[PDB]
């Protein structure tokens, strides 16, 4: 009975078969947050939206029917430490996003809400629905802001390993590599199913955490690969984030061997943003955070992984060595 936590391609809308009962048993769980208030009104959201499915072919959620999605796929997420305080999350609805332009705006505005000069703040930007499949928006990074992997002579690591293909990639699309450990990724976006276009983060967006020792860190760990479910809608487009734990900035940047025998420890990291004011899951922001979230009052909704759209894509004919 394990389910796939991977939500692939299609290539023709869902069918309307498949896609009312999910529409129906999302719409049930949303008036379900009102136990006995609201009967007229779920009966008239279920009316509305299968008049939309079998007219259109799909529907639209409500602002409030998504925000209540992305908070519920937060909660559903198995592995997400900060699902606890599943309440504090800022939704950006990019909706009518239409060019990888627009896109660069929306992540833009993302990372400066987000960052927050520090003060961290966790939001999901919600890019449109999938409609056909092959008008997909989607982020080729997997996170929003993230060091560039070199390869090396000798097999060794310059830079994140865990993005040596997706740093080739980017050379391969144009991007002009510097060879330094702290490099910020570019933002690969796919807009409208269209080919990928490059965009340099601004500088000034990122915020770092200076750990010679030689290291920093960027302070935002946003997730910007993954797809919404929900109701049967699907989203590949949906970057989100949250504040570090502290217990993980990969700095697999090494050969930093620089008791029995495994005791690399975190602490240098937990001080270091701490006393440069960036949001870290320490106790008193574990505490905090959480009362925040109290004070506020198949599994789906649901956030998926998916295929590295590099993989699947098929070209048109923008940026050669592809
Ligand atoms: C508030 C701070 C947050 C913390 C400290 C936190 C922490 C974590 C940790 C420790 C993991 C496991 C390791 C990893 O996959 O990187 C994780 C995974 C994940 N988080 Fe978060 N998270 C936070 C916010 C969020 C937000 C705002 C969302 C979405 C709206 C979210 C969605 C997820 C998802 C989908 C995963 C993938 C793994 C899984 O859920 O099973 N997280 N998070």
């Amino acid at each position: 009975n394990p389910k796939s936590l991977t939500r692939g391609p299609r290539d023709k809308p869902t069918p309307l078969e498949e896609l009312l009962p999910h529409a129906i048993e999302f719409i049930n769980q949303y008036y379900g947050s009102f136990k006995e208030a609201k009967i007229e009104e779920h009966l008239a959201r279920l009316e509305a939206v299968t008049k939309e499915i079998e007219t259109t072919g799909t529907y639209q959620l409500t602002l409030d029917e998504l925000i209540f999605a992305t908070k519920m796929a937060w909660r559903n997420a198995p592995r997400c430490i900060g699902r606890i305080q599943w309440s504090n999350l800022q939704v950006f609805d990019a909706r009518n996003c239409s060019t990888a332009q627009e896109m660069f705006q929306h992540i833009c505005r993302h990372i400066l809400y987000a960052t927050n000069n520090g003060n961290i703040r966790s939001a999901i930007t919600v890019f449109p629905q999938r409609s056909d499949g092959k008008h997909d928006f989607r982020l080729w990074n997997s996170q929003l802001i993230r060091y560039a992997g070199y390869q090396m002579p000798d097999g060794t690591i310059r830079g994140d390993a865990a993005t040596l293909e997706f740093t080739q990639l980017c050379i391969d699309l144009g991007w002009k590599p510097r060879y330094g450990r702290f490099d910020v990724l570019p933002l690969v976006l796919q807009a409208d199913g269209q080919d990928p276009e490059v965009f340099e983060i601004p500088p000034d967006l990122v915020l770092e955490v200076t750990m010679e020792l030689g290291l920093k860190w960027y302070a935002l760990p946003a997730v910007a690969n993954m797809l919404l479910e929900v109701g049967g809608l699907e989203f590949p487009a949906c970057p989100f984030n949250g504040w570090y734990m502290g217990t993980e900035i990969g700095v697999r940047d090494f050969c930093d061997t620089q008791d029995r025998a495994v005791t690399e420890i975190n602490v240098a990291v937990l001080h270091s943003f701490q006393k440069q004011n960036v949001t870290i899951m320490d106790h008193h922001t574990a505490s905090e955070s959480f009362m925040k979230h109290m004070q506020n009052e198949v599994l789906s909704p649901f956030y998926y992984y998916q295929i590295e759209p590099w993989k699947t894509h098929i070209w048109q004919n923008e940026h050669h060595h592809h």
